[PDB]
């Protein structure tokens, strides 16, 4: 990242002197870099000038640690994956459960292959939501792009979103020119992002220029997000008070298909393939990219020995909640599917679905002092 | 390859699309920086790749604060100097009280020059300290520098370093190997340096590769200093308890004067040139690089309305540093010069011992309840 990636004195040094020191290093990049994959891929380039050195500079800057493994590698352009595929095929393996070069990805946006889910329990589940993320081809991903790329990019995004309607008709905010009063609102909406603090983020270079060309779209009824130039191009959102997990996905498909249609009029897409899906930056986004979650009070699993064992065989994972800051909440959980690759959008709904309705049947039970032994699911 | 790719990928862009938005920026640099002067230099790249967009990237990410003035661009290698001088002149002269274009540096590291400053009131002066900066040619700046390039220099300093004798033997302390007890007396004095956390540091690049080939050289009676691959090549710095700065600046100007011999005996030199003399990173850095200080107990003055007046006429500047159990916040200043630039190391050393002794009789007029009217200083 920044000048470092075209620092053409590199050239007259030698793969002993430029490969990285990773003997403290607890990252899917450090596992699989070796001096001789170094050597191999240090002199090649994608068109746009992206490097091995810039694919692999956050995870030399971030050990990481044991407890969850970090990436730590980005690619900057489309072609990252294909010019340094022996970098990025192991890494993809190691976190996407065995994922394979010759597996793959199928998508499946048809959100009437959903089956049930417009019912989870609202005693139980306060919010459902589903996110993903979108590249737009023939432009450099954030932590290379240019200024002129990201503008372009802006551009093309607010005039596709702009061109939304009905239930999806929205307003888009700048960062740049944002009031106060705006940005407490769309904090009070839980919309807004703040420049990264990550160092995982920070050390890739994709926090440049901020914020220009940056910003949040959001539909009147405040049920559809878009996040324009954060992470990646485009972070799209669905959300809902309640249960209807089938509601929210409906939106997210309609909406991600209408912009899609609005972008191919002026002649852009999406950046997929049919082995990695929608290409994003971070290796682990990829597929899908698509986490469905749904805040969830779940009190009695979220003290259960068993609670995260029936999270892995229900192939979910947790977090807390998080939005503003304000004060402890006892026993609100963020639940999602832990798949991105490999699955289709429709089936990670589905696993989502169908995972919390067994959650909630042992919290059920849990709440009478029963066991919840007999409800354990096999391993999906 | 090793090519600048993507500088061509931004050149076919327009100016105005990859121009940077600076409206609301209060640095040096946005206000050198116009639409045509952009439209002349993005085209250049030194012999190293480095860019005009490279230079000003971390004025571009920090508007800084309306009040006090950043530089918002740095150099990535000698050459950046000449081949951007249409952006550096003008930022120079700006942060320099005037420094013009053909204005010529004299750099004076004879010792025998300085006058007095032997015996700068011990009861007041807890520390006495003289700091510069190198880099070494051929090798690109910190915020460029690959892996390779830092190694060199690493290598290189450490051989250099380890030929002084007498006074100055040491010993070198690598990071990445540093053990805790070493970190913690290295604490104890004063001597290491941490990861930076400036922002404007780190939207430079500087920060790569962190602790990769950074360490800390010091001579076994704690008063001279080199770190290595921090903001600059080299940092240089000798210090005593005490009021001694005569004593501190000759083993200063000894040890550059020795280190430099030890460097040209290999073909390697400093980074100099008659106009900005010593090249460093930041041009707030440049001609001598240097900042000579006491920590001083100065309880009276620092609570006097005329204080800050005095130390501009003076050319001095203030940190509020802190003391042991004794001193503690306590009315503890570090004072040091202002200058940099087209004033040589000696007169900016007589400048700190000579203001240094007269806030010292201001204060002691101060603790009996006299006047420090008439001790007013003209201005420097």
């Amino acid at each position: 990242p920044f000048s470092n990636s075209h620092n053409l004195l590199k050239m007259k040094y030698s793969v002993d002197d430029e490969y990285p020191d990773l003997s403290v290093h607890n990252n899917h990049m450090a596992k699989v870099l070796t001096l001789d994959l170094y050597k191999k891929l240090r002199d090649r380039q994608t068109s746009s000038g992206f490097t091995l050195d810039d694919v692999i500079q956050t995870g030399v800057d971030n050990p990481g640690h044991p407890f969850i493994m970090t990436v730590g590698c980005v690619a900057g352009d489309e072609e990252s994956y294909e010019v340094f595929k022996e970098l990025f095929d192991p890494v993809i393996e190691d976190r996407h459960g065995g994922y394979k070069p010759t597996d793959e990805h199928k998508t499946d946006l048809n959100a009437d292959n959903l089956q049930g889910g417009d019912d989870l329990d609202p005693n139980y589940v306060l919010s459902s939501r589903v996110r993903t993320g979108r590249s737009i081809r023939g432009f450099c991903l954030p932590p290379h792009c240019s200024r002129g790329e990201r503008r372009a990019i802006e551009k093309l995004s607010v005039e596709a979103l702009g061109s939304l309607g009905g239930d999806l008709k929205g307003k888009y905010y700048a960062l740049r020119n944002m009031t106060d009063a705006e940005q407490q609102q769309l904090i009070d909406d839980h919309f807004l992002f703040d420049k990264p603090v990550s160092p995982l983020l920070l050390a890739s270079g994709m926090a440049r220029d901020w914020p220009d060309a940056r910003g949040i779209w959001h539909n009147d009824n405040k049920t559809f997000l878009v996040w324009i130039n954060e992470e990646d191009h485009l972070r799209v959102i669905s959300m809902q008070k309640g249960g209807n997990m089938k509601e929210v996905f409906t939106r997210f498909c309609t909406g991600l298909t209408q912009i899609e249609t609005l972008f191919k009029s002026k002649n852009y897409e999406f950046m997929w393939n049919p082995h990695l899906g929608y290409i994003l930056t971070c290796p682990s986004n990829l597929g899908t990219g698509l986490r469905a979650g749904v805040h969830i009070k779940l009190p009695n699993l979220g003290k259960h020995e068993k609670f995260g064992e029936v999270l892995k065989r229900l192939r979910l994972q947790k977090r807390g909640t998080g939005g503003v800051d304000t004060a402890a909440v006892g026993g609100v959980f963020d639940v999602s599917n832990a798949d991105r690759l490999g699955f289709s959008e429709v089936e990670l709904v589905q696993m989502v679905v169908d995972g919390v309705k067994l959650l909630i049947e042992m919290e059920k039970r849990l709440e009478k002092g029963q066991s919840i032994d007999d409800l354990m699911p096999a391993q999906k």
